[PDB]
């Protein structure tokens, strides 16, 4: 398949050069596999989802998104026109609040929730966890992302926006997940991208366009916005039967751009997510 004009993180990563605009993927499009978008929540009555959306969890007075943030990630692994992978089915859960915070305990146990979800979703492709959130340093939370993928999903989580070694973000520093730095259309790092020997591939995270909540599209930046291009590439890759919940990381980076961004800091992977469909 073939959907021209998209946003250029999508053609990013089904190209082996930057600079197009056109995304390719297989039509499968990550029908039979599950995301958990696992943030601010998602406007699931966006045209863009196509009915494909649902909250299942909240840990607030409501589960609506009241922020934007989850909506946009969401948008970026299964929207219509903004997703990678166009047929996966999303479910929200709300551990942040509408100023885009969460307490980490509150992180922990949407985590946790999700672990247990699974067995609620039909998912016969597999299921992946999409994490665009972190903050300093804690066991707790890094324990809590990795029983996650130990349980049988792909954890895809976002370095983090300090322009600094991850080692010191939660869950960014969880050795079994998958952590995910932010490039621009120009195959450079993102300026604030965090980095490090905990990373484990680079997404599309500068300017951005997705989803947003009131029904609407937005340009917005971060490792927030790289982690759903990874996840929803996870997604499509086990529809496709190349890969499985365990193994999905391994086989991005296997499969990836391979020394192609620039300003990448010695020991940190010189890697780019890209799906390696042949049309
Ligand atoms: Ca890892």
């Amino acid at each position: 398949a073939a959907q021209t004009n998209a946003p250029w993180g999508l053609a990013r990563i089904s190209s082996t050069s930057p600079g197009t605009s056109t995304y390719y993927y297989d039509e499968s499009a990550g029908q039979g596999s599950c995301v958990y978008v696992i943030d601010t929540g998602i406007e699931a009555s966006h045209p863009e989802f196509e009915g494909r959306a649902q909250m299942v969890k909240t840990y607030y007075y409501s589960s609506r998104d009241g922020n934007g943030h989850g909506t946009h990630c969401a948008g970026t692994v299964g929207s219509r026109t903004y997703g990678v992978a166009k047929k996966t089915q999303l479910f929200g859960v709300k551990v942040l609040d509408d100023n885009g915070s969460g307490q980490y305990s509150t992180i922990i146990a949407g985590m946790d929730f999700v672990a247990s979800d699974k067995n609620n979703r039909n998912c016969p492709k597999g299921v992946v966890a999409s994490l665009s959130l972190g903050g300093g340093y804690s066991s707790s939370v890094n324990s809590a992302a990795a029983r996650l993928q130990s349980s049988g999903v792909m954890v895809a989580v976002a370095a983090g926006n300090n322009n600094a070694d991850a080692r010191n973000y939660s869950p960014a520093s969880e050795p079994s997940v998958c952590t995910v730095g932010a490039s621009d259309r120009y195959d450079r790092r993102s300026s604030f991208s965090n980095y490090g020997s905990v990373l484990d591939i680079f997404g599309p995270g500068t300017s951005i366009l997705s989803t947003w909540i009131g029904g609407s599209t937005r340009s917005i930046s971060g490792t927030s916005m790289a982690t759903p291009h990874v996840a929803g590439l996870a997604a499509y890759l086990m529809t496709l039967g190349k890969t499985t919940a365990a193994s999905a990381c391994r086989y991005i980076a296997d499969t990836a751009n391979k020394g192609d961004l620039s300003n990448i800091p010695f020991g940190t992977v010189n890697l780019l997510a890209y799906n390696n469909y042949q049309a």
